[PDB]
């Protein structure tokens, strides 16, 4: 399949170049697979998700996305326009306040959960779980990413944005998991993306367009935004059959576009994610 004028982070992951706009992919689209954002939420009355999305926990007073980070990232993984995975299941945690803010202790809980709630969901092709957040280093956080990514779940988690060392961040440091940097549409490390030996592969984080609450959609940048196009490649690969929950991390890794990024620091990685779909 072709989606013309997608989003340029889109193409890129179904290109051995940049500077392309039509995205290609599977026409199968991650059917039968599932995605959950552990976020500020999802507005899943959006219409780019067409009833594929639902919230099914949260920690606050409300399950809705009052702040948008949410509802951008999981359009990424899965909106019809904006998502790299198109027939996805999404299921939306939120673990972040509607100003983008939450305590360890209740993202501990929201991992923990979806590790258990996937036993209530139909996904016979796998699941992931995508997680745009982190702050200081904490082994309890990361210790919860690894149970997550140990029961069943492809577990994909941003870098972080300070130009560090990810080693110092969680759950981007868990070695476990999966951690993501972010690079623009010229192939350069994003300026804000952490780097350091932890990070497993890049994606498309500078100028990402996506679904946002009210109904719209905006263009913003982060390794938050990087993080579900690895999410929603790892739903895709495995509805394919090609990887599990298990081994998509180093599979995705495998397959990469390799030494196509700038300013890529000595010790870090060189690898932008890359669906290696032929038409």
């Amino acid at each position: 399949a072709a989606q013309t004028n997608a989003p340029w982070g889109l193409a890129r992951i179904s290109s051995t170049s940049p500077g392309t706009s039509t995205y290609y992919y599977d026409e199968s689209a991650g059917q039968g697979s599932c995605v959950y954002v552990i976020d500020t939420g999802i507005e899943a009355s959006h219409p780019e998700f067409e009833g594929r999305a639902q919230m099914v926990k949260t920690y606050y007073y409300s399950s809705r996305d009052g702040n948008g980070h949410g509802t951008h990232c999981a359009g990424t993984v899965g909106s019809r326009t904006y998502g790299v995975a198109k027939k996805t299941q999404l299921f939306g945690v939120k673990v972040l306040d509607d100003n983008g803010s939450g305590q360890y202790s209740t993202i501990i809980a929201g991992m923990d959960f979806v590790a258990s709630d996937k036993n209530n969901r139909n996904c016979p092709k796998g699941v992931v779980a995508s997680l745009s957040l982190g702050g200081g280093y904490s082994s309890s956080v990361n210790s919860a990413a690894a149970r997550l990514q140990s029961s069943g779940v492809m577990v994909a988690v941003a870098a972080g944005n300070n130009n560090a060392d990810a080693r110092n961040y969680s759950p981007a440091s868990e070695p476990s998991v999966c951690t993501v940097g972010a690079s623009d549409r010229y192939d350069r490390r994003s300026s804000f993306s952490n780097y350091g030996s932890v990070l497993d592969i890049f994606g498309p984080g500078t100028d990402i367009l996506s679904t946002w609450i009210g109904g719209s959609t905006r263009s913003i940048s982060g390794t938050s935004m990087a993080t579900p196009h690895v999410a929603g490649l790892a739903a895709y690969l495995m509805t394919l059959g090609k990887t599990t929950a298990a081994s998509a991390c180093r599979y995705i890794a495998d397959t990469a576009n390799k030494g196509d990024l700038s300013n890529i620091p000595f010790g870090t990685v060189n690898l932008l994610a890359y669906n290696n779909y032929q038409a």
